[PDB]
């Protein structure tokens, strides 16, 4: 009696950095798995391909020996690996007399961008350029970053630091 | 009655540093692969060259066995490896007087050229001089790099990088 058809995940992605996870619910003597990159495995929980890349994309296929010594028949998980953003560059008005409105942009296409402070608060907008008054709470000085979004949700390695000055303006003069 | 010969792939090439994938569509109780630079495997999926370089440019062949034992007749890839351009060398003319035109340049051979502005802006041309007028968006001070493109579509690595000096012109004094 030919045993049952395995049950294996529905078709998944991850982006190019994350883990593939396989798995299997089904039980068996023993388990067989292959696909893509050269992955082999024999058990239920295979080793997880960490920092996957594009060539761990494709079809994993699993197949099981049952306890009469039968093989099963197969089945398979399309498993894609997505593309991360380039690093976006951030420009910064650096010198800046306080009370002058602070302009941090990029030049980066995204679905949306995540502009980090230098005290670490995070602004999430969906465009280039993000406008600073001078009263607000992210009016700083320092350090700043930017990451960005693609459309499958993929995030982007962090900018470079960008460097904002806020001068003083001088006191009345005696 | 002896297999069928195996479906790979035609003939097809990659630049210096890309990844070789093999694969078959046939099935079979075994594949058997081999190659250049001491290459083999027993998959339909054989792990990916990476990194690949001349020495893994020639010929891949495939023949695999079916369910009756038998082998099959064989089929080749002919995989060859393109070369990379140059690591050229970008010379700015740095200091430079607001106004004055800002002149980049290289002295290496290409298909085109790729010039990336300090804010990540890239602008493609088909020569070694890019000359960027005052009113230009990428009229900019800071650090510019260059990559090439030859006639495979090989690109080089990033130039080092050129830095550009745009001088203020002083207020008329009192």
């Amino acid at each position: 009696p030919t045993p049952a058809t395995p049950n294996v995940p529905a078709n998944f992605a991850v982006c190019e950095g994350d883990n593939i996870t396989l798995s299997t619910s089904t039980v068996a003597s023993s388990y067989n798995w292959s696909g893509p990159n050269g992955f082999t495995s024999n058990v239920q929980n295979p080793v997880v391909i960490t920092n996957a890349t594009t060539s761990n994309a494709g079809v994993y296929t699993l197949s099981i020996v049952d306890g009469n010594g039968c093989e099963s028949g197969d089945t398979t998980v399309t498993v894609t690996v997505d593309s991360i953003p380039v690093t976006p560059v951030l420009s910064s008005n650096s010198a800046i007399c306080f009370g002058d409105t602070l302009e941090l942009s990029t030049t980066a296409l995204a679905t949306s961008y995540e502009w980090i402070a230098p005290d670490g608060s995070r602004i999430t907008t969906g465009t280039n350029i993000l406008s600073i008054s001078s009263n607000n709470s992210l009016y700083q000085s320092g350090d700043w970053m930017l990451v960005t979004t693609n459309a499958s949700g993929c995030t982007s390695m962090p900018s470079s630091v960008a460097t904002v000055v806020i001068n003083a303006n001088p006191a009345q003069p005696a």
